[PDB]
């Protein structure tokens, strides 16, 4: 890693020209765009100058776009075999010769280089032997293109690298036309460049049209991540500080809430919890999440300190001045401290993200099993007072040693405001589960000892010990089904809107119904609390992947800024439902006893759990292409595969049918436009296969007769609405 990596951090414009002739007709292509490099997006839009451009547009992008190599996402393993960013203080020269299947070559030499802060590609081109009636110069090519794979090797010889990669050009009588890239790229200057190792880059692809422009012009959007190289299997010390700084203050802020465990004052906790959260997840990356992280620590640790005072000031004005500011220091710091934990631990970890957390809450779980055992041997040793002072000792003490171990992340500032999240209606559903499901919580908290002591004459040690059971429950249940969450995101949703209706049932047998007619009975209280801590602790976890998958399905930028959102609408409705819950569930306590209070929280969740269930029976829509029609038979027989797609109309989209036999690559086999009209074949299938449509069933069909034993394979299904998505693939064998 040399310095040309510190460049690259940030959006960086970019300018692309291209001066080509082919076959004699001339063209210039000039193209401003933008380009990120710590996640890999590329945005160029390129209009051509002199008129209408003789070749197609896709076959241009790999001479225009694919030459910015140096926006390519990188992991922590990759960056020592980094080549492009390595020789980029000062550029790098680009040669490539493009030969098409049937058709002349391209010669393209590029130098691309920095011009004060902005990126300069500078583009020359040379077309070779082109049909005048062919794929290429008929413009016979369709305005779609699809992802590819990109090999590099090392070159130490010339200081360089090379490069292979093969494309596939959608026809739009179905074929494709393969053009086979070789690439050679060489650095300008002598300074010190970073050869590679053997790796492969991943390149997704999208065209679109500016609804606004009458020149031609092309809007290209890029993805580009880098493999190849196996791991180690572990953390980095990014991680792992990550990791220790999240464990420290999760154990340091639950010793603080455990160890010392008024109507309008607790009105105002939660009442200005939520404004602060609101704040503060707002307006992250302007602070910064390191300086919250550790100003909410400070405070914290001055709450925990000046908490113990209280007793030596007499009541008075001077109390209602202390008790208010605490009250009030305490809710910003809670707020404070939550959110900027979870955009940091949500940034470090970007792949396990529920896991993580769930592995926090296990902390959580050991932080509330050992805080009052110690807070109880230091209190009958030493007092009351001197607890206090030695815990905010450790929580102060913990702050020199937290702000060298934890990192530095620093982004651009947003421009997307709240409104835009909070108006999507699945985040408003998935709110309205984590507000019933904390009001459900509120409402279990005060009411259950006085209910267990009223009906079986019980102390508070017994229920005491049930509460933390539930809490026992929910950090064994919480990483589990966090990890579950992660490894199958599709059993997200599932995860969720049934857990919530599992809740309801135990807010249906928690105090038996008069309705149920059930014989009370303690075991049961204490099963169904077991229970009840199991199915909130699979509900509380897949809700922050899922709103964060669905804001950066909606436009919402990469970055520290989504995670602030994310994390601060979180604790918003984990306030709100705080604050809702024992206001609402202590007035039908005193009103109905606790008998009905219990099952009107269950109703609200059973509605907010059949709400959950009613969406998401009626919003799915996802491109996913299963294939059957696998079997075996002697060669000389006949076979019908089926490919059933959703997500997209069938008629209005082209398809192709490909094929991989064992040990040897992708080849084309079928292709069907979309007005049915026309089709096209391989040589080697040409009148022995026929491919079909039934759109009213929505599937592809292709039959095969004379099965020669050349034809053991496995068959895909290709269809590309602006990314491609592959089939699952058929197995068939003629022996």
């Amino acid at each position: 890693v040399s310095k040309g990596e510190e460049l690259f951090t940030g959006v960086v414009p970019i300018l692309v020209e291209l001066d080509g002739d082919v076959n004699g007709h001339k063209f210039s292509v000039s193209g401003e765009g933008e380009g990120d490099a710590t996640y890999g997006k590329l945005t160029l839009k390129l209009i051509c100058t002199t008129g209408k451009l003789p070749v197609p547009w896709p076959t241009l992008v790999t001479t225009l776009g694919y030459g910015l190599q140096c926006f390519a996402r990188y992991p922590d393993h990759m960056k020592q075999h980094d080549f492009f960013k390595s020789a980029m203080p000062e550029g790098y020269v680009q040669e490539r010769t493009i030969f098409f299947k049937d058709d002349g070559n391209y010669k393209t030499r590029a130098e691309v280089k920095f011009e004060g802060d902005t990126l300069v590609n500078r583009i020359e081109l040379k077309g070779i032997d082109f049909k005048e009636d062919g794929n290429i110069l008929g413009h016979k090519l369709e305005y779609n293109y699809n992802s590819h794979n990109v090999y590099i090797t090392a070159d130490k010889q010339k200081n360089g690298i090379k490069a292979n990669f093969k494309i596939r050009h959608n026809i739009e009588d179905g074929g494709v036309q393969l053009a086979d890239h070789y690439q050679q790229n060489t650095p300008i200057g002598d300074g010190p460049v970073l050869l590679p190792d053997n790796h492969y880059l991943s390149y997704q692809s999208k065209l679109s049209k500016d609804p606004n422009e009458k020149r031609d012009h092309m809007v290209l959007l890029e993805f580009v991540t880098a493999a190849g190289i196996t791991t180690p299997g572990w953390l980095s010390r990014e991680q792992v500080f990550v990791l220790i700084s999240a464990a420290s203050v999760n154990l340091g802020s639950m010793m603080c809430y455990s160890i010392l465990g008024i109507g309008m004052i607790f009105g105002c906790f939660a009442l200005f919890e939520l404004l602060a959260s609101l704040v503060f997840g707002n307006y992250l990356v302007h602070i910064g999440a390191k300086f919250m992280f550790v100003a909410g620590m400070f405070v914290s640790g001055g709450v925990t300190i000046l908490f113990g005072v209280l007793d030596r000031v007499p009541d008075g004005p001077v109390f209602i001045a202390m008790c208010f500011l605490v009250r009030v220091m305490d809710a910003v710091s809670f707020a404070a401290a939550m959110t900027a934990s979870s955009s940091i631990l949500a940034k470090a970890f970007p792949n396990n993200v529920a896991t993580v957390l769930g592995s926090l809450e296990t902390f959580s779980g050991l932080g509330l099993i050992l805080g009052p055992p110690v807070g109880g041997f230091l209190y009958q040793s030493f007092g009351y007072e001197v607890p206090f002072i030695v815990l905010g000792c450790v929580v102060l003490l913990m702050v020199p040693l937290n702000m060298y171990i934890l990192p530095n992340y620093e982004s651009d500032p947003g421009e997307h405001s709240f409104w835009k999240l909070i108006a999507l209606p699945k985040v408003g559903l998935i709110a309205f589960v984590i507000n019933s499901l904390s009001s459900c919580f509120g409402f279990l908290d005060p009411t259950l000892s006085l209910f267990v002591l009223e009906k079986f004459n019980l102390p508070a040690g017994y229920v005491g010990l049930v509460f933390l059971g539930m809490a026992l429950s929910y950090a064994i249940s919480s990483p589990l089904f966090g990890l579950l969450s992660d490894k199958r995101p599709p059993l997200r949703k599932w995860l969720l809107v049934f857990g919530n209706l599992i809740t309801a049932g135990c807010y249906m047998l928690l105090g038996p119904v008069p309705i149920l007619h059930i014989k009370s009975q303690l075991w049961l209280l204490v099963l169904i609390l077991v229970v009840s801590g199991l199915s909130a602790g699979m509900s509380i976890i897949p809700t922050f992947p899922e709103i964060l998958s669905c804001a950066h399905e909606n436009g919402f930028e990469e970055g520290l800024s989504t995670l602030g959102l994310v994390s601060g609408l979180f604790s918003a409705m984990w306030s709100i439902g705080a604050f809702m819950g024992p206001t609402l569930g202590g007035f039908l306590y005193e009103k109905i006893g606790f008998e009905w209070a219990a099952a009107i929280q269950g109703l609200w969740a059973l509605i907010s759990g059949l709400a959950m269930g009613l969406f998401y029976l009626l919003e799915y829509s996802q491109v996913q292409l299963v294939e059957s029609g696998g079997a075996l038979v002697q060669p000389g027989g006949s076979l019908r595969l089926s490919c059933a797609a959703s997500g997209f109309p069938v008629n209005r989209y082209s398809m192709r049918w490909y094929r991989q036999a064992p040990g040897k690559e992708r080849e084309w086999v079928a292709g069907m436009s979309s007005a049915g009209d026309r089709s096209s074949y391989e040589d080697s299938v040409k009148g022995r296969f026929t491919i079909s449509r039934d759109d009213a069933r929505n599937t592809v069909y292709l039959q095969m007769n004379s099965l020669k034993p050349e034809d053991t394979a496995v068959y895909y299904c290709n269809v590309n609405v602006g990314f491609e998505y592959w089939g699952q693939g058929t197995q068939v064998t003629v022996s």
